[PDB]
C-alpha cells in the first residue's frame, strides 16, 4: 500500500489567503522556517499506478501537478486517478471534483447522507451529471467495507465519526451517522492497516480498540491548544469547528497516542495557527520527540 | 488604473490536470520553453490599495500568494480585496468564492441571469449565506455603467457578448442577454479606457465601433486556430467552447487587431493547447510582430 500526502493542511490551507497571524504573517516575511500547506487530502493504491484520492480539495490542480504518478501520460487526456472517496460534505473535502469534470466519469464514494448533501446544498453530482456521465455514486454503507476495481488489495473499512454536516445542508440541525467518518485501510495482500482520521473529536474504547490493530496512525493535528483561535486571535470558535482536539493535552491527541508506540504516528491536517508548523519551535520538538511526525506536502507513508 | 493579471490560461488552465498534448506533455518533459498558467481572471484598482477581483478562478489562493497587494497586512485577518465581479456563471469563473468564505462578507458584481444561476444550479449565493453575512448581490445592469465603493476613479460600462449560460443553468438552452458580457473600464480621473473581453465569438459594428475608443484591448487569445481541439486531438468542439474564435484569420482576431495599432493589444485566457504557449514558437513570433502582447501570469498592465 502506497500513501501519498497531497495536501496535509487544513481550510485555508498554509498560508490561510486572508491570515495574517503568527505562522502566516511569518511565512510570508521569510522570518520563519516552515513550508506551505495544500488542503489536506491524500491518495492511496496498492500498485502505485492506480490512485484512489480521498478528499478532493480545493488545491487539487497544485496537488496533481507535485505527484508524477497522477500523471503516467499513458495516453493523450488519461488520469492517474480511479475514484474518489469522500468522508464527508465539506467545501474543503469536494471542491475539487469541479476541477475534475474535465475528466468524466469518475467513481465517488461516499455516503448516502453526504450523497444527499451533494445532489442538494452542493450539487456537485447535478452539475458535474452535464459532463460526460459525470459522477457514477457508489455507497458507503454505515456497516461493512468495500472495496474499489482499480485496487482490488486495498480493503476500504470505514468507522462512524460523531460529527456534524456543513452549514449548507439540509439537515446541518439533524446530524445523521453518515455525515463524516474516518476510514480504515487494509492491505489484503499483506494484512497492513493504516488508520485515517483527519477529523477527530475524542476517542473511545471502540475507537482505540481498533486503533492497536493499525500499523500507521494518520490522526488529525490541527490545533496545538484547544483554543488555538484565541490566542492567535483570528477565530471564535474552540475545539469544535474544522478538526478539534488539540495535542498539548490533557486529554490530547499527544496523550492518546502514547499508548501507540509499535506504530507509525503522523499528524496531518494541519491549521494555520498549530505551533507545530514551524520547524524550529518547542512544541515542534514534543511531537518529534514523542515519536510523531507531522505530515507535509510531498510526504510519502508506505506500508508494505 | 492598475491591472494585474492574476490568471491568464484557460479551462484547465497550464498545463491541463489530465491534458499529455504537445504543449503539456512537452512543458512537464522539460523539453518545451513555457511557462504554467492559472485560470483567466485579472484584478483591477485606481489606488493600487484597494482592488475588484474579476471572475474568480479555482486557482484563487495561488493566484493571491502570487500577489503581495492582495494581502496588505493591515490587520490580521484582512485582504486586498474589496469587491468581485463575475462576466458569467461559469464553473472555472465563480469557484474561486468558495474559497474567499472564511473572509466574507464580499460585494459580488453580476447580472441578474448569472445571479439567478448561482442560486440555483450552482448556488454559491445559498451556500454562502451561511457565512457571516455571505455575498451582498449588486446587481449589473444590462444598460448603462456601475462604479464600486473602493475605487470610486473606475467607471464600468459592460457590453453584451452574445453567449450562452453554462450547462449546469436552468436556462442553458434559453440563452438571454446578461449570460455572458465583456468589460469597458474607464479610469474617471485621467479618461483611460481598459477593454476587457476574455471571451469572444466574434466582432461587428457596434464593438469596433467602442473598441478604437479603448487605450487597451486585453482581447482573449484561446485557439490559434478555430479547431484546436482537432489538431491536438483533445477535444471534440470547435470555436465555439471555452473561448472561440481563433487568431490565425482570416476573420480571426489577430486580423480584427491590425485596425487597432495605436492601442495596446494583448491576448489572455490562452487554451493549453494553443502554440502560442511555446516561447520559441513560429506562432509566437507572428503575435508579437503583429504588436500583440501574450499574457502571462504576474503581468501588471498600467495605463494612466
Ligand atoms: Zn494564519
Ligand atoms: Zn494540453
Amino acid at each position: 500500500m502506497y500513501i501519498q500526502v497531497l495536501g496535509s493542511a487544513a481550510g485555508g490551507g498554509f498560508p490561510q489567503w486572508n491570515c495574517n497571524c503568527v505562522n502566516c504573517k511569518g511565512y510570508r516575511d521569510g522570518t520563519l522556517k516552515a513550508t506551505a500547506r495544500t488542503q489536506s487530502s491524500i491518495a492511496l493504491s496498492d500498485d502505485g499506478v492506480h490512485w484512489i484520492l480521498c478528499n478532493a480539495s480545493p488545491d487539487i490542480r497544485a496537488q496533481l501537478q507535485a505527484f508524477a504518478p497522477m500523471q503516467p501520460a499513458r495516453a493523450l487526456r488519461d488520469t492517474g486517478i480511479n475514484a474518489i472517496v469522500l468522508l464527508d460534505s465539506q467545501i474543503d473535502h469536494t471542491t475539487g471534483l469541479l476541477s475534475l469534470r474535465e475528466g468524466c466519469p469518475h467513481q465517488v464514494w461516499c455516503t448516502d447522507m453526504v450523497h444527499q448533501d451533494l445532489t442538494t446544498g452542493f450539487p456537485l453530482f447535478n452539475m458535474l451529471s452535464h459532463w460526460n456521465g459525470g459522477l457514477q455514486w457508489n455507497r458507503i454503507e454505515l456497516e461493512g467495507s468495500f472495496v474499489i476495481d482499480a485496487c482490488p488489495n486495498l480493503k476500504f473499512t470505514p468507522f462512524p465519526l460523531r460529527s456534524a454536516a456543513p452549514p449548507y445542508s439540509p439537515h446541518r440541525f439533524d446530524p445523521h451517522p453518515g455525515d463524516n467518518l474516518g476510514l480504515m485501510v487494509e492491505d489484503t495482500r499483506t494484512g497492513g492497516k493504516l488508520f485515517y482520521a483527519p477529523g477527530l473529536g475524542q476517542v473511545d474504547e471502540k475507537l482505540l480498540a481498533m486503533m492497536h490493530g493499525a500499523d500507521c496512525l494518520l490522526v488529525d493535528g490541527t490545533l496545538w491548544e484547544d483554543d488555538e483561535m484565541q490566542r492567535r486571535g483570528v477565530g471564535t470558535r474552540t475545539g469544535r469547528e474544522m478538526g478539534h482536539l488539540a495535542q498539548n493535552g490533557p486529554g490530547g491527541m499527544l496523550e492518546v497516542l502514547d499508548g501507540f508506540p509499535r506504530q507509525r504516528k503522523v499528524l496531518i491536517h494541519i491549521n494555520n495557527t498549530n505551533p507545530i508548523l514551524d520547524e524550529n519551535s518547542p512544541e515542534r520538538a514534543e511531537v518529534l520527540r514523542r515519536g510523531v511526525e507531522v505530515a507535509f506536502d510531498g510526504m510519502s507513508i508506505e506500508l508494505l
